[PDB]
Parts: structure tokens; sequence; C-alpha cells
């Protein structure tokens, strides 16, 4: 299945032999484990963009968006345990090396130095618009492979992303932002 | 649609070039943005009405009913930012204005004193009874609609109001209460 | 007199019978009655206009003002209760319905969706003078009416709203801002 | 003058020869000082009053009265030090011995054990309006002698007795209380 | 002796060489574990009793019972703990499992809804007339079996209990209480 | 016996046919509560000493002994409600009015402004050498009249008692103070 | 007027625009205005000087005034933002500059090592004397002033001083204290 | 007697004129020092034996002991301050210097390196069986010296070092433990 | 040396004769105490400017400055009493006083109100840049003066001025802002 | 130099005219940026290692490490950002994107499952012999490149990995860990 | 060399076979664990010493004394782990025997009873000024040993101690003080 990377439960090694995917069939987790992996890369590499972009900004509205980005990463944090611990849970093992992140991530962090505002602001928007709309989605596909548990969890985290992407879409509707 | 007081994404005003219903189609929009302002209007409805009962409320029971209202006060209140911000992200704006409420409210705020007992508890049973079956309903709609985000928001919502509808109940289920 | 929509102690009603005016005189509760109800609507409509601004703002100036409002509200809330009970101690019952805040509140509550930064704060800002100096009035009007202790509390609430008004009118006070 | 009791300032003792008036002509601090003596044992007596009437009272309205005590005394023992210590400030000495509590305060504290609801409530009401008018004249005093800062502590003292008041007097509004 | 029950100092298993009765004698640790396996299954179906009348209260008390009961259980919950670590440290092991709590209690959970107030509360005292009396009567057991030390713990859950049976005596100490 | 000043369960009055004195007898009660009684008083009575000192204390040991007697309030203060409530609990009635205190006290509050550091610390001294030693003594014959419970209280309080002594002779243990 | 260096709303210079003075008069500006700003500079200057006291003090009284003079500047510390804040929120803007401090503060910061207690104390008595009387007298103004809000402001500040000072001056009345 | 080393009393020294023994006859002082003395150097000394032993385990079970350990110092840390303080209250002076810890303490702090989990919880079971044992037979002794006060302060600390005892005997209950 | 100014280990006055400079030698006190008044007299006149410009901001950008110069001042704050002390520990007495703050500070405070916000920024970014490169260079001349302790405090009192500093020229590295 | 990589202060974009290196000329930039851009990179590294070994570790010694893992992030977590913040201050931007934490981390993030205790443990001793001999090592650099403030930082790094290195290898420090 | 009483990387024991000296060469850690072998023993033995001079104090300077020297506790008290920790860190075991704290101490701890506020104060801040000066050398001799971490942690030691010792000091520079 499409969650190989993230299964746990088929592994030749030690401490391992009671590993198995619960109350899941093989084809339910493998369902589930994509979204798991892929949701965990990309909310660790919300973290590292959002921090970048708080770094980096620079010009008159260093104080909204510094502060800003600090206070979406608190909203968001908690959910990187959350969503690792949950595939454990299920018999998966979360992948989280740099190679991984880049991988598996819907969401790629700026290798270079962005100091504007609205570049950064668009950017983000563009991908908490995906994120969002990934967690609904990803929600309605657990709850079909009988996992409402990890949807549950998801439809908290769309709350959260929607909340997010809302308040970076409203600062740069305005022509005045370069 | 049936939303299109609450619906801001197709207005003629400065500042709202971007706006739009994200992942929900007009018509998904339409139907959660419906239930999102109604039920918003409602939240702050008990607000003030539990509050005009609590300065109102005189006789024997004035402790019990004085200080359960305060405290059923404090369970609601989150959610009135809760519910308006859920529908600033999927492109609304709530109306909160008087007339507003009295529109869009499923519940009417006294405007005589009630002193009774009886009589304050029996009409705030009847409105948590219409209120928590509304959050059931609206759950439901919201999910067949694609949003289940703001469905499990309204799971939360009716254990609540489903709760305050048991104790006050309770306290009226006697012939010794006038 | 001009507190009569307000006054509890005279009503043909049961649990009523020991209601009064504590040590005002008649006129004395009318005129202290009648500020008090007045600035009971406009605190609770401040709230709900706070809100709803808060709620519809775009534009660059998106975190001034979402996050202003709040800190604005959490000022002045307190006063929505103090305000309240201290009519009920003397002998009123509060009125918080929505047609009777529309018509008791100097402030009227938008129904429009007003994006524009200029625009809420303009309005916001000749609210609060209103409001403030009506509170100054106030006071004055309560310690001629023998009640300084009313007088007392809408010193405090004057300094608040003065406050507010500072720093909403230093905000405008700027050609860039369109 | 009429605090000659309270006074500390013409004492023939230790320590003593700086002790003064402050800003206060002697008449002044005679008309505040009586005050402040009275109030002081007043409040401790509304303590112990509260207190025993906790301790004492009996049946169906135990929780409801134990209870309230309790939180009334929360509000208003802070004043306890606070009037003392302004009577220091302006060089008086605050009686606090039984016996001067007997002579100055105007609530007496119950002898006997009083089961009953009605006669408690009753009791403190007749208590409370004579002691939240007190401070309101007493304010009104102070101000009249040059002490705004004293009667700006009465009217917050008055406030807290007036909400008491009206608690009490809501709960016993009742026919059905025998 | 009478604890053979609660005595884990003689046990054919593994993990057990060490375990002995401290300080005490046999015969005094059969004394004092009686005691102790007794109130720790008294005290977790106090727990559960209270909780069960919690739950099924209704009427006019409601809220004066839902509400007294959890502050009981808050008061009792953690003599659960110290009573089982007690008995353990003496060599004991303590039994929880149901059949265990009905065999080993002094208080019976109801099986049936209880919905009136009287016989709620004068079930309780009667019940707490007991345990208090026993905790009193172990205290003194424990002192004569050379241990001081579970006395002194019982000394402070009698005061508790002692508390609770005068409030909910004082509840039911009226005619008007059907 | 001698303590019927504080017996309420034999009074001829409403809301008291169920006072009784628990587990102890009719004698055991007497010996109880006559130590519940004037050990309330005697409390009570501190803070008011305490806090007569603390108000009137002048010259160069302000601050030490100032701060020193709210630190042994603070310590010795929530005792009065324990005390109170522990003789309602065995079926009494705590006595609280002026007129009761000054009689069952074994400590008397100051009538006189008491300046002199040396005078006040060497009258607490007494008074504490007294007080501990009556808790060691009422302990003693608590548990002979078969209530380690209330004993177990007085130990406690005859510690706090014990050190707050110790502080203040070592502060007049010098010829220096005057 | 009076408050010419303290009054913004005149100034040739950008973004000043709207500045005025809300409900006042010119002239009851004038008069407000030059309180506030020579009580801003006072409490600025008395922070100043308890610290240099504080840092400076030696001998056995160290203890006893070091720790004081921090417990003062906690209580005086938040009157600064306050004042200067209410100036702002009239229409001026407050000085804080080294020279102005000077200029307007009616209390003087030491420029030499004082470490004798006494001329510390006795310096200070009679600082807050003139502080204490200063913020009645302003309170009294600014009332006359039509400027009930700032009088309120003044009367608590007072209230502390004059607290502060009778510490103080309790401290120094011993011929002990060289 | 035996508590010569510890008692204050009879000093020929400054400032110890006052210093006696409160309500104890010089024998029951030295019954009740000689156990102060021996428990305050044993306490301190378990102290610093924890802390050493904690700093010096090592292998696999470095986190279950480590932690451990300080989870007993925070338990037992707050004894050394009561029962020296208890000391002085009754007359005497508490010894701490390190010759003194060594003489009178019944624990001995290592000098060497113990990696050795067994070797250290058995020593430590061994010291904890005779500290428990100590002060149950320290209470008793002090109850018959008519000090129950301290006896009091004993059954507590029994409490406390006996569930200590407990749970390290339980982890070395083990054949696979070396 | 360059301290006398700061220096109190030669003062001919009263309580002084134990002071002298621990473990520096006097020239090395010299080299320290110069900076350590500077720096006291900078951080001081720092307080005073951040509050001077957070008190006369307008325009646009009020609420990014106004709110975040309290941020750097309540990271600065605390330096104020840690470089005081400091001082004083090393035979030193800081000099607070107006005009002593304006001969040593290396930061003026305006006596001007400054509306403009790149204004206030670029004057505070110079004096950052300074202040910031101040703490650095003193603190290798407190290293090189064997006062590796007082140089450990510059090290982080660098580190938060340097921040500040970043902050500030981040907001202002905008040809947008006027 | 050896920081290019970091250094933001010559870029050819927008809102960067400003920055530059602060006190330090640009080889002491070089210098001390290599090292924060590093030890940045190796510690959200660390971060993702704890992580991923606390995900994954099964076994007997699962609550050790599972629980010691998160501790020890808890302690490196903060250096995140006051490492990221500092490079930031001395004109640098500071990467944080996955393949950027690859280049220039000490510390590899696993991309394989390792259940096994002392794999995991053998690996992280490594890992923390070289990042803490790598803080002390960039200190010293540091501070001989005019750097004290850089420095500082790594001296309490450094000892927090040194720590955490201690507390690894001891539990490793067994045979019978496998 | 001169540090083999603390040296653990050379033990003939179990669970040794990791322990080495991190990055410092043998001659290196000598020189350093030689400090922190001392300095532990010398804070631990200021706690003993403080502890016993609090316990002993009498005499009118009691409440300055006594309290002081919990306070200068609570100062040095985090770093007796501090210490230690770092020292295992190292490759040492601390030491913490009474033997070996009389050994290793530069502080001797009083075996006799010291009343006299003079006497005591005289010795701890000659004591004090032998251990500041030694945390000031002691940190020189870690840094030039190559163990800046250490160092730095000894410059805030340093600075703790200098504090406590300018107040002693300045309490006893009194000729009043006996
Ligand atoms: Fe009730
Ligand atoms: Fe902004
Ligand atoms: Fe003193
Ligand atoms: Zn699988
Ligand atoms: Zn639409
Ligand atoms: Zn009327
Ligand atoms: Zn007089
Ligand atoms: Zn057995
Ligand atoms: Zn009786
Ligand atoms: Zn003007
Ligand atoms: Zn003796
Ligand atoms: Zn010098
Ligand atoms: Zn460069
Ligand atoms: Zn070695």
């Amino acid at each position: 299945g499409g969650a190989d990377h993230a299964d746990a439960a088929h592994l030749g090694t030690v401490n391992n032999a009671l590993v198995n995917h619960h109350y899941l069939e093989e084809k339910e987790f493998q369902t589930v484990a994509e979204t798991l992996q892929r949701n965990l890369a990309t909310t660790i590499s919300l973290y590292l963009k959002f921090k970048k972009y708080h770094w980096d900004i620079r010009g008159r509205f260093f104080r909204d968006l510094h502060l800003a980005y600090d206070e979406f990463i608190a909203e968001i944090f908690p959910s990187i345990d959350e969503q690792a611990e949950r595939l454990v849970a299920l018999g998966g093992s979360p992948l989280a090396a740099p190679a991984d992140l880049a991988r598996y991530s819907t969401v790629q962090v700026p290798q270079e130095t962005v100091r504007d505002a609205r570049t950064q602001v668009a950017d983000l928007v563009q991908d908490l618009s995906r994120v969002g709309k990934g967690y609904r989605d990803d929600s309605q596909a657990c709850d079909e492979a009988n996992d409402p548990v990890t949807a549950d969890m998801y439809n908290g985290y769309a709350a959260t992303i929607d909340k997010i992407r809302w308040m970076l879409q409203a600062i740069m509707d305005d022509e005045r932002l370069d």
C-alpha cells in the first residue's frame, strides 16, 4: 500500500514482535498512515517555514508578522507530537529526518532570505489553502477507512489552519501592501 | 442561497478581493453559513437571556439560579467567537447588531422582568431543547455539505447545551416549585 | 420619571414585595437609573461593535486592529455585570434584549461589513468621545443625586473609555491611512 | 470632638511625638475618624455575624446561606485592615477589643443560636440597609471635611454592601420561605 | 488473623520475598490491616455513591445536592490512595475489585435511581455516622496496636467525614423537605 | 456539664430535631466542647490583639513587629473556622459575639494604645505561653474523652502557637530593647 | 495657561491634527494637566529616591529600610504609566527627561550618599507629607475643573502615599534611632 | 539528661535569659529533645545520602533511581526545618555541623562511589526500616513525655519514610537486579 | 581614578567604616565602577526614553511601537537594580538623581514631543548601537580588570540590547515608512 | 568567509539597506556566524532525532527513554530561537529548510526505525560528545573574535548538553543492557 | 593531580567503563574538579551554617537575621545540585558525607550556640569574602583550563555571594550593634 514508508508492523527487527494495526485492516492502515506521515512532515515544515519567515521579515510590517508567525506556531505545534503518536499507535513509525520531511511534506521551507511581506504572506496563504483542504479531505478519507478517531483529530487541525489562512489572507488583501 | 445575509465573498467593497469560500462549493457554503449565523445569533441571545434572568430572579431559589446561569454562560461564551471566526474563515461576515440578533436567533431575550423561578426555567428548557437539537441537526447538515470541521464544533456545543438542559429540567421536575 | 423603563420597585408581580430604592429618593433613583440602563445598553453595544469590526477588518492593519479591539473588549467587559448589578441593587431591572439595546444605547452596532480601517476607527472614535463624556457627565449627575457610589463606578469607566479613545484617535491621525 | 476615643495625636505616651492629623484640621479629623472607627467596628461585627449565622443555619436552605455568607465575608473582609490603616494614617488608633466593637458597631452579633433562614436573612437585610446608607452618608461627610480620599474608600464599600443587601433581600422575597 | 484477605507477606508468588510487616507484630498488622482494607473499600464506595446520587438527584434541591456531593468527593478522594498505600507499606495488598468492595465496605452503593432528596440525604447521613465513628474507633484500635501512624491518618479522615455529616444532617433537618 | 453554653443538641427551637453529639457521650461532649468554645474565643481574640498591636506599634521596631504580627495571624486564622466547625459537627453552636469572646477567651484584647515594643511583646509571650500549654492540655483531655480527632487538631495548633512564642520571646531577650 | 509645557493640542507637527482636550475646556485642561505633569515627575522622582536610599542605606536598620523602600516602590510604580496616560488621553504630552523631572517634581532625588537611617526617613516623611496633601488638593482641583475622573485617580494615590508616610513616620518616632 | 547536647535553656551566654522548656518538665524535655536532635541529624543525613546516590548511580536503572531519590528528598526535606524549629521552640539549640551530624544521625552518608543499584537500594532500605521504626517509637515516647505535639509531627514523618521504604524494597525484590 | 563619582569606600561619613572593594584592586574598581555607573544611568535613561516615545507616538504605527517599547522596557528594566546592586557590592554608591542621569548616560531622553515613527526609531537604533557595543566593550574591560563577574552580567545585557536593535532597525528598513 | 551562506548584510534585495554586522568586523562575523548556523542546524536536528527515537523506542526501557528524550528536548528547545535570533541580530539570516539542516548539522537524524535502546543511546552519546565539545570550542572562538556575548550563550548550552550526555552515558554503562 | 578525591574516571568498579573527562585533558579536569568539590562542600556548609545561625539567633535583630538567612539560602541552594552535577558530567563523583564536607569546605559550621547578632554577622562576612573571591579566582582558573562552561557557572555564583556579603556587611557597619 501507499504507506509502506510509514508502516512498522512488518519490520525484520528487535522488540517489534507485537506491532500491529490495532482495529484497522491493512488497507485501512495504509490509507490512514499515508495521511498521518504526510501531515506530520507538513506540520514540521510549517514550523520551520513560519520560523524562517519570522526570522527574515523586515520592513514596516515586522511587528505584525514576526509576532503573528509565533502565535501561529503555538497553535499548530502540539499537533506534531499528536500526529506522530497517532501513527505509532496504529503500528507506524513516523519519519522526521530532513530528507523525509522534504519528500513527504506538502509545504516547502524557503532556502532564500525573503524580506518582503507580501511575498511571505502570499506564499503562506497558498500553503494554508492546500493544508486546510488536505485536512478536510483526509478527515473524510479516514472516516471512510473506519478511523473516525484520526478524522476527529484532523477536523480540529483544519479549523486551526483555516483560521490562520483567513488572518494572513486578510492582511494581504490591500493594494497598499506592495 | 439561504446564507446571502452572511456571505462576504461577493461584496462590492475595498480589501475584499481575496475573500472566498475556501474548500466549500457555493451551495455548501450557503448551507454551512446559514447554520453559523443562526447559531451565533442564538448563542449571543442565550448570553443576554441568561444574564437578564440572572439579574431578575428573586425568591428562595435566587442562589440556585443566579449562580447556575453564570456557570452556564461560562460554558457557552467561548463559542461566540469560535462560531463567528469559523464563518469568517469560510468567507462570511458575522452579523451581531441587535436587529440581526433578533432576526436570526432561535432564542428570544425577555423584555419583561420575570421574577418567577419556574417561568424562567421552563422557558430556558424549551430554548435549550431547540438549540441542542439544532446543533445535532446542523452537525449532520455540515457533514453532508463536506464540512466535517464545522460539524465537529457543533458536536461539542450540543453536548454542552444538552448538559445545561438536563440540569435546568431536573430543577423544575418538582411540584413544590410553584 | 425618566427611568420608568428600568424601575422594578412598583411592579405588579410575584417575589417583588421588598424591592425598593434603598437610600435614594424616587427622583434620585430616576436620575441614576436612566444613566445605568443607558450605559449598560451602550457597553453591551460596544462589545458587539468591537467584535463585528474585529471580525470584519481586512487589509494591512488587520493585526493592529483585530488584536486591539479584543484588548479593548477585555477592558470594558466587566462593566456590563457591574452596571447591571448596580441597577438591580437600587431597585431597577436591567434591560438587555436586542430591541432594548437598540433603544437605549448611544452606540449603534453596524449591520454592514466595514472592511476599511479608517472607516471603523473614525466611527469608534466618535462613539468613544460621546461615551467618555457621557460617563463624566453621568458621574456628576449621580453625585448630585446623592449617589456618589454609582459616580465612583463611572469615574473608572470614563478613564478606560478615554484611554481607548486616545489610542484609536492616534492610529488614525495619519494621512497615509487612506 | 466626636472622635476622641479614636484620636492618638494627643496621647501622653512613648513613640508618639510625631503623630498628627496630616492634612486634616482637628475638627475634620474628628468627623472622619468617628466614621472610620464606627465602620471598622461594624465591619468586624459583620464578619463575626456572618460567621455565626453560617455556623448556625440549619434546614433546606443550608447550602444557599452557608456558602453565601462565606462569599460575603470574602467581599467585606479586606476593608477591615483598609479602614483601620486609614485611621492610623490620619493620626488615630483603631479600637478592636470586644467591648469597643460592641460600643461602636452599628451591627449586633447574635448571642443565640438562630436556625431559621428567614430570621437570619431579615436581620442581615436590616443591618445591610443601615450599613450601606451609612457608607453613602459617611462618604459625603468625608468629602465635606476635605477628605475625598476616605470618601473614595467608602464609595466602594457601599457598592459591595448594597450588592449583598440585594441578594439577601431577593432570597427572602418569597412567601414559601416560612 | 482477621486481615488474611489483605495480607501479602506470606504469598507463594514472585517478587515477594522481602514483603513484611515492618515494625508491626503479626497480630498488630492483622488489626490495622483489617481497618485499612475496610476503610479503603468504604471510601471507594462513598465515591461511587456520592456520584450515583449526584447523577440521579432531581427536583428543586438539584443544585444544592449535585454540587455538594462533588465537593464532598473532593474532600474524601485523596484518602483512597493514602489508605491503600499505607496498607501496602505495612505488607498488605489492597483489594479494589467490585466483588471485594461489596464484601468489605460498610457503605452500600445504590442499584436503583433515587430521585428524592430526603431519601438520598437520610441514607448518606446514616452512612456517615457509621463511617465517622468507625474512623474514631479505628484510630483508637491502631494506636493500641502500636500504630500511631495509621491512627493519625484516621483522625483526619474522621474530621472530614464528621463535617460532611453535619452539613447533610442540617439540610434534612426541615419538615418542608418532603 | 461545663459546656452548656456551647451545646446545641437540647435547644427548644426549629430545624434542630436531628442535632446530637455523634459518637461522644454527653459528658465527653461537655469536656470537648468547653475546650473548643474557649479556644475559638481565644483564637478570634488573638486575631484582634495581633491586629491592634500591628496597627498601634511605633518606633524603630515597627517593621519587625508590624510584619511579624500579620504573618502570625496568617498562621492562626484558618483555625477559627476549623474549631467552630468541629464544635458544630459535634452538636455545639459556636459563640462569636463580642460579649462571648470576652467571657470565654483566655486572651484579652487591649483597649489602650500600646506604642511600646517591649510591652506588646511581653504581653503576647505571656498569652502564647498560656495558649500553647492550653492546646497541649486540651489535646490530652480530648483524647481521654474519646475524641482523638479534636486532639489531633489541637496538636497542630499548639505547634504553631509554640513557634510564634519562640520568635516573640527571642526578640525581647535583649537588654537593648527598652 | 499653567500647563503649556504639557499641552500637545496646539503643536506645529505631524500626526497631531486630531489632538484635543476631549470634554475639558482649555482652562480646565490647563488646571488638570499642571497637576498630572507635576505628579508624574514627582512619582518618577520618588522611584529614583527610594531606590537611591535603598542602595545606600547602611547600619543595623538595613533590612528594615532596604526592604520597605522596595515595597513602597511596588505600591507607587503603577501610577507612573497611569498618570502619563491620563495626560495623553486629555491631549497632553508627558515630560520624563531628567531636566523635566528636576523642574516639575516636588521631590528632589539625592546626589549624595546618605548612610544614616534617620536622615533618610525624615527626608522621605517630609516629601510624603507634601505629596499626600498635594494629591488631596489636586483631587479637589480636578473635581472643580469638571474632571472627576482624574480626581478619582488621585484619591487612590493619596491613600497609598499617606500609608507609606505613616509607616516611615512611625519608624523614626524613637529617640533610640540616632 | 540525655539531651544536654541539644539543651539551650541553661547556657552562660547573652540573649538567653528567657529560654526555657515551655510546658515540659526538664526530664520530659530531655526525652523529647534527644529524639529531635537525632531525627534532625538523620534527616539531613538522608538528604545528603539520597543526593550522593542520585549523583553516583550508573547503569540501566539510572532513570528509575536518579529521579526517585529526588522525589524522596522532596518529601522529607521540609521536616529538616520543622524538626529544628520544634527543638528551638522547646528551649533547645539544633546541631547541624558535619561533626554533629555524624555523631547523632542513625544514617551514615557514603564516602565511596557506589555505582551499583542493588547496593544503594539495599542500604537505603535498611536505613529507612530503622528510621521509620524510630519515628513510631519516638512518637510513643513523646506522647508519654506529655508532648503529643511533637508526637504528631513524627506520626507524619513515619508515614512518609514507610512509603519510601516500600517503594525501594519493591524495586529490589527481583533476582534479575544483580 | 575615573570612577571617583561612584566610589563609596573613602567617604567621610557614618556607617561606612567597612566599605571596601572586595577582591578588586583600587584601579580595577575604578575601571569597573565607571562602567556600572554609566550603564546604570544609560539603562534608566532608556526606560524614560522608551516611555516618552511610547506616550508620544501617533499615526498608523501606533500599535506596533507603543506595544514594542513596553516589551523592550520589560526586557531591560531588571538590569537597573542588578547594575546598581553590583556597584554597591563592589564598594560604590550608585547615582540616580536626574542631574546624574543626564551627566553619565550615553542616551539622551527627549524633551520634545516626537510624533513621527521614523524619527523615534532611527534615534533609538543609533542609541542601541552605541549601548550594545558599549556592553561588549565593557565586558572585555571588566574581564581584563579581573572582574569576570560583572563581565558576565554585561554579556547578557548586550544580547538583549542587540536583539532590540535588530527589531527596531528592521521596522525602519522600509522606504514606505516616511 | 566561511559564513557566506548565513550572511545577510550584502544581499541584493528589498528592505535590507540597513543590515550590518553591528560591532563585529566582517571576519569576526564570519567566524561567529559559521558557529551559529551550524549549532542552529544541529539543535533543530537534535530535536528531530530525540523525537524520532522517542517515537520509535520499544522494549522494557520504553518509559526510561521515551520520557527522558522529552525532558532533554525541553532543555535544548529554547536555544533554537535564541541561536537564530542572535544570528539575525549580527546581520545573518538563519537557514532552517530540510536541505540546509542536513548540510550544516553535526547530527544526523535517523531515517530508519531503531527499536533498540542501546543503539539509540550509544548514537546519542556520540552526538552529544561532539556537540558539547563543539559549544566549548565555539565559545572560545567567539570570545577570540570579540564576541563574548555569543560565547556566553554557548557556555550555557554546553552545560546542558554535557548534562544530557552524562545521563545517557550512565544508562548504557551496563552489560545487562544488550 | 589535586582532584584525585573527586575523580571517578579511573575507579575499579561496576558500571564505570565509560566514565571519562569529556573534552578536558586529565590535568584540566584535576584543576576544575578540585574547584567543584571544594565549592560544593562550601555551599552545603553555608546552607548548614545559615540554618544554624537562623535557628540560634536571639535578641532584637531576630526578625532581620532569621528571615535574611532564609532568603540567602534560597539564593545559594540551587547551586548545590548544579555544582555536583557539573562534576559528575566531567567524570567526577561528588563527596557530600559529613567528614568530606568538613575536609573540603572553606566554611566551618558552628558547633556552639551563637546568640549574638554581631558575632554571627561578622563570621558570615569573613566567610563570604573568602567564598566570593574564591568563585572569581576559580572562574579564571577554569577558563584557563579550557573550561569556560564551569567558569560561567562560577561567575553567577560569585555575584550572588558578593550581594549577600554586601547586605550582611552593611547591617554590621554600626557601632550601636554591640
Ligand atoms: Fe437551594
Ligand atoms: Fe502594524
Ligand atoms: Fe529591625
Ligand atoms: Zn502494515
Ligand atoms: Zn458566496
Ligand atoms: Zn421607583
Ligand atoms: Zn486630634
Ligand atoms: Zn502477615
Ligand atoms: Zn448535650
Ligand atoms: Zn490646550
Ligand atoms: Zn534543660
Ligand atoms: Zn575606591
Ligand atoms: Zn558580511
Ligand atoms: Zn581523571
